[PDB]
C-alpha cells in the first residue's frame, strides 16, 4: 500500500492518498535566558593593545544590549497575529512585577529548571549563557584599575567566543522585529532543543516524533524577544504541539477541463477549486488551500491548523461522484483554454488545449507519451519529464501505484449555449440553478 | 477614549477606531562611506604564521571589495521600483564626474558632514570605517618587505575586528542584489542612525518620533549599494519621512454574511470587500488593502503611502449606512457558506454556517459563548480564545470598549430567486441594477 | 533604436519593446565537497587555556557536522518542486552505493575535477575546504596526549579561520531546510563560480554571459545539501542554463479603462488582463504573468521558463488591434473607477477617475501635465514624478523614445445597458457573445 494515487478523467483531478497527519494544534512556550553583566564604562588609564581589544569587544556587548532594549518597544502587537499570541502572553507576565527574580532563583543553582508563573503557566526555563559570571570574575579585575597591566589574549578570544552567541541573537532579532522563524541554532541549539523536548509534559510517543523531526519543529517554531530587566535577558521559544497525529491525509490536484471541438476556440471550461491538502480531523476534514503550509516528510504531513478551513467529511464525495446530492462540489467556469500541467505525487496531470505541444519523455528513451486535446494523466512509471509548450516539468520519482479512473469528461454534459461560462467561485448546483434560469428565459417567452 | 470598536450586525463588519497615523510620504537619502585601501598583492618572503594570518585576512578584504564591484553591474533597474528610485538617483550622481572627491574632502577632517551634490541634492555624508588609515599606517610596514619579522597577533585580531563590518556589509548586499531592507545595524548602527536623525532638516517633533521608533524606521528604510571608486566605498541609506502625522486611522474587518435557512445549503451570501486600513489624508482617505503594509505601535499606525489607494472621505459612510446614496459601497456575492473568524482589535467576528462548532472560551471558566448560524461578534472582555471548527484563534487582550450596533442582516432584504449570487467585485447599486434586469425579464415577457 | 515604448489610448495599455531575452531552460548540477575529519572526543588531561579554546572550537565543528546530519532527514520532497528536482536527483546518486569514494579518489590529487556518476550524469566536483588534512596534521598531535603542553594561539585562530566557512554553510542550510537561494559566497565563492562556469560544457558565448552576470546566476541558482558520509560533506549547487538568448522581449502594462460621463458613477470599465513579460520562444511566446520572475539588466531580461505560460505568437495582435479575429484578447469588466497609475519603462500610464488629483511634475519646474478623467499617458521626457491622489510615483529616468498611438477608447463602443459589467476573466468575443444574449432577451420577447 503506502502512497497511492487516483486520477479522475471525468473531473480532471487527482488525489494522492496514503499520507499520515501531524497537525499543529497547540504551543509550548519556553523562556530562554541569558545572564547579563551590568557594568559602568570604566576608564583603564593604560592604552594597552590587549586591553583596547577588550574595550572594543565590550562595546559590542553594550551595543547588543542596547539593541535588545530598542526591541522592547516593538512587542505590542496587531492583530492576528494569533501565531505568537501565546508567547506574547508570557512576555507580558515576565514584566510584572517583577517575575524575573523567580527565574534568577531557579537558575541560580542549575541551567534548566521548571518555573510556575503568576498566571498559572508552568514554563521550562533555560540558562544558555552566563555572561555575568564571566565578565565579573575574569574581565572586571582587568579594567577595574588605574593602568591595566595584566591582560592576556586568550581572555580576548575567550570573550569573543562567549560573546558571539549574543551578537548573533541580537542580529537575528534586530532584522526581524523581535520575532524570528524558523528558530536558529543560536536561538536554541540542538542539544538544548532535544533536552527541551524530553522535559515537556507530552506523550512518550510525541517526544519521539519531535526528536526525529527537529528540523521540522524549528520551521514551525517562533523565537520571541521578551524583556531585558535585572541583569537578565529573556526570550520565548514557542514550540509546536501536534494534537492530530496519524490520521489520513490526501492531496487534491486540479486542472482545467475544457471542450476541444474544432472551432476557433469557442469552448466552455470547468475547473475544480477545492485543490489543496486534506486531513481527517475530529469527525471533520481540515482543508489547507495553500500547499506551502504543509511540509511532507516521507509519508507524514506537518501542517498548522491556524491556516486551514474545516469542511464536512462529505467533501471527499467530489472525488467519487462530482454530482452527488450530499455535498455541493465547488467548481469555476471560464473560457481560458491555455495549456498547463500539474505534477502530482506519483504522476502528472496535463491539460493540453489548442496548438500546444504536450509530451512526456524518458531521458534516454525519448518521447513515450503525447497528450491530445483535453485533460489527461501519465504515471511516473518510466516517465522522467513532462513538456508543455516551452516549460519543462520534472515528474516525482517516488514509488507508488497510480490508478486511472476512466470516465466521461464532465464538461461534455453541458450545452455551451446555456452554459454560464464565467463563474469565478461557483459549484455544481450553482451552475445548474443558473442553467435553469436561462432555459426559463428562452422557452417561456 | 483611546481604542474603541464598533460591530455592525447588519453588514457583518467591524471598525477599530482610535488610531493615530504616521504615513510615509518622502525619503531622505544619506551616503554612508567606507574608506578603502588600494593595495597590490605583496610577496612577503617569510612564511611567518603571524603574517600568513594577515595575508589570508587581507584576501577576505580583497574578495569583499571584488564582490562589491560585481554588484555595480546590478544597479540598473526596473521598473516600479519607485521605492528606491530616490536612492538610485543619488548613486547615479556619485558616478559623475567624479563626485567622490567632494565626499573625500568633506570627510577628510571629520566623520559626519553635509555635502551638496551636482544635482542640488544636499546629502548628509558619513564615514563609518577608515580601512585606508589602518592598513597603510599599521599593515603596510609589515608586508612591505623582504622577510616579514615584526608582526603581532594583536594586529591580526585588530584587523579582523576592523574588517568584520565590511564583510558583513558585503554579505548582506551579496544575497540581496545590492538592496537590503530592513537596514541592519552593520549597515548603520543605532548611534549612527540616532545621530543621522538629529541632523536631518525635519521638524523638532518629527525627530522625536523617529528617535522613539528607530526599529520602525529601519523596517521602512533601504540600504542601496552605490559605487566603489577612488579608495572609497559608498552606499545610500534611504530613510523614511512621515508627512502625515496624528491623523485618525481605523481598521475595517469584514466577514461573509449569508442566509441561514433550513435548506440543504441553497443560501445567498454577501461580503464587504473594502477591508483594510484607512487613514484621513489631505481631505481624502488613504486605503491600505494589504494589512501587512501597516505596522501598529501602541495606538500609532506606520504605513507607506506608495502601497495605498486614495478614496473619497465618503467611503466611511459604508460603516454608518451601507445603502447610502452618496458612496456606492463595494460588496461581493457568492454561495460559499464556510465558517471562519476574524480577530479584531478588541474582539472577534465569527461567521458560523452549517454544522460547524463556533465557540468563544475562557481558559479557566470554559465556554462562555456559542455562536448560532449567521454572523455574530464577541468582545475580548472575559474571552481568551475563539474556536471555529478545528482551528483555534487567540483574541487580542488589548483594553478598550466594544460597541455592538444591532441591526437586521442586510442579506435578508434580497430575494434569493432574483439575487445575482456570483459577483466577484460588485457594489450595492451594482447588485440592484442587476436585480432590476432580472425583474424586467420575468414581468415583461 | 534600443528601448522604445508605444502607448495605446484605445486600450489603455503600453508595450515596452526593445529587450533581449535570456531564458533559463536547463540546469547544471555541481557537487561541492568538504573533506571532514572523523574524530572521537579526546580527553586532554591539562586545563591549558590555549587548548580549552581549541576544545570549544572543536565542539562548534562537531555541532555543525551534527546539524548537517539532521538535514539529511529533510531531503525527501514534495511536490513541484521541480526547481531542485535535477539537484535532488544527484543527491540520491551520492547515496549509492557508495558513490562518495569516486569523489574522494578524483579529489585526492586536485581540487576541481570531473566525475561521471552511476546514472550517466557527468558532474564537475570541487574540493573547497580540506578540514581533514588540517585537524589531523596540525590539531591531532595537540590533543592526542596526556597533558597538552605545546599549543599556540596562531593555531587557535587558524582553526577558527578554516572552520568559519563551514559554520556559515551549516547556518544558512539550517534556517533554509537544506535548500538556499540565492547561492551565497560561502556556498560558492566568486573565484570558484567563475572557474566553475569556465569548465562547463556550454557555448563559448554562453560562458561570457554567465561570467558577465555572476550576480544574476546566483539569484537563479540553488544550493542543495546532499549527504555527509565517509569523512566527506557534499552539497549540490544547481546552476542555470539559458537556452533562449537574444530573442525579442516586451513588457505589457495595462490599466483600467472606464467611461467618464457626468453621472454619479454609473460607468462601465474594461481592463486588459494579459499584463506581464513576453518573449519570443521557439515559434511561440513565453508569457510571465508575475513580473517579479524576470530580472532586467540593461536591455536584457533574465527569466525562468518554469514560471511561464506559452501562448501563440498571435497574442501580440492585441497590441495592434484588440478586435482582431485571429486571437481572442483577454479582458475583464467591472465598475471600480478608482484612480491608479502604472510606471512603464519610458513613461507612466495614468487612469484618473472621479475627483482624484492626477498630475505629472518636474522637481524644479512644477506641474507640467494634469490628467483629465479617463486613461492617459505621459513620457519620461521632462517628467520626474507622477502624483495620483496622495501617493507619489517616480518615473523611470531611462532614455528612449515614446510613441503615443492615438485612438478611440474601446469602452466607448459598448452600450452600458447591455454591457456585462462584472466579468472576472473574460475576453473580447466572450463579452460580445454575452451582449448578444441580452439583446435576444429584449428584442424577441
Amino acid at each position: 500500500q503506502n502512497i497511492t494515487e487516483e486520477f479522475y478523467q471525468s473531473t480532471c483531478s487527482a488525489v494522492s492518498k496514503g499520507y499520515l497527519s501531524a497537525l499543529r494544534t497547540g504551543w509550548y512556550t519556553s523562556v530562554i535566558t541569558i545572564e547579563l553583566s551590568n557594568i559602568k564604562e570604566n576608564k583603564c588609564n593604560g592604552t594597552d593593545a590587549k586591553v583596547k581589544l577588550i574595550k572594543q569587544e565590550l562595546d559590542k556587548y553594550k551595543n547588543a544590549v542596547t539593541e535588545l532594549q530598542l526591541l522592547n518597544s516593538a512587542l505590542s502587537a496587531t492583530g492576528s497575529g494569533s501565531a505568537i499570541a501565546s508567547g506574547v502572553a508570557v512576555c507580558k507576565v515576565l514584566h510584572l512585577e517583577g517575575e524575573v527574580n523567580k527565574i534568577k532563583s531557579a537558575l541560580l543553582s542549575t541551567n534548566k529548571a521548571v518555573v510556575s508563573l503568576s498566571n498559572g503557566v508552568s514554563v521550562l526555563t533555560f540558562k544558555v549563557l552566563d555572561l555575568k559570571n564571566y565578565i565579573d570574575k575574569q574581565l572586571l579585575p582587568i579594567l577595574n584599575k588605574q593602568s591595566c597591566s595584566i591582560s592576556n589574549i586568550e581572555t580576548v578570544i575567550e570573550f569573543q567566543q562567549k560573546n558571539n552567541r549574543l551578537l548573533e541573537i541580537t542580529r537575528e532579532f534586530s532584522v526581524n522585529a523581535g520575532v524570528t522563524t524558523p528558530v536558529s541554532t543560536y536561538m536554541l541549539t540542538n542539544s538544548e532543543l532535544l533536552s527541551l523536548i524530553n522535559d515537556m509534559p507530552i506523550t512518550n510517543d510525541q517526544k519521539k516524533l519531535m526528536s526525529n523531526n527537529v528540523q521540522i519543529v524549528r520551521q514551525q517554531s517562533y523565537s520571541i524577544m521578551c524583556i531585558i530587566k535585572e541583569e537578565v535577558l529573556a526570550y520565548v521559544v514557542q514550540l509546536p504541539l501536534y494534537g492530530v497525529i496519524d490520521t489520513p491525509c490526501w492531496k487534491l490536484h486540479t486542472s482545467p477541463l475544457c471542450t476541444t471541438n474544432t472551432k476557433e476556440g469557442s469552448n466552455i471550461c470547468l475547473t475544480r477549486t477545492d485543490r489543496g491538502w486534506y486531513c481527517d480531523n475530529a469527525g471533520s476534514v481540515s482543508f489547507f488551500p495553500q500547499a506551502e503550509t504543509c511540509k511532507v516528510q516521507s509519508n507524514r504531513v506537518f501542517c498548522d491548523t491556524m491556516n486551514s478551513r474545516t469542511l464536512p467529511s462529505e467533501v471527499n464525495l467530489c472525488n467519487v461522484d462530482i454530482f452527488n446530492p450530499k455535498y455541493d462540489c465547488k467548481i469555476m467556469t471560464s473560457k481560458t483554454d491555455v495549456s498547463s500541467s500539474v505534477i502530482t505525487s506519483l504522476g502528472a496531470i496535463v491539460s493540453c488545449y489548442g496548438k500546444t505541444k504536450c509530451t512526456a519523455s524518458n531521458k534516454n528513451r525519448g518521447i513515450i507519451k503525447t497528450f491530445s486535446n483535453g485533460c489527461d494523466y501519465v504515471s511516473n512509471k518510466g516517465v522522467d519529464t513532462v513538456s508543455v509548450g516551452n516549460t519543462l516539468y520534472y515528474v516525482n520519482k517516488q514509488e507508488g501505484k497510480s490508478l486511472y479512473v476512466k470516465g466521461e469528461p464532465i464538461i461534455n454534459f453541458y450545452d455551451p449555449l446555456v452554459f454560464p461560462s464565467d463563474e469565478f467561485d461557483a459549484s455544481i448546483s450553482q451552475v445548474n440553478e443558473k442553467i435553469n434560469q436561462s432555459l426559463a428565459f428562452i422557452r417561456k417567452s
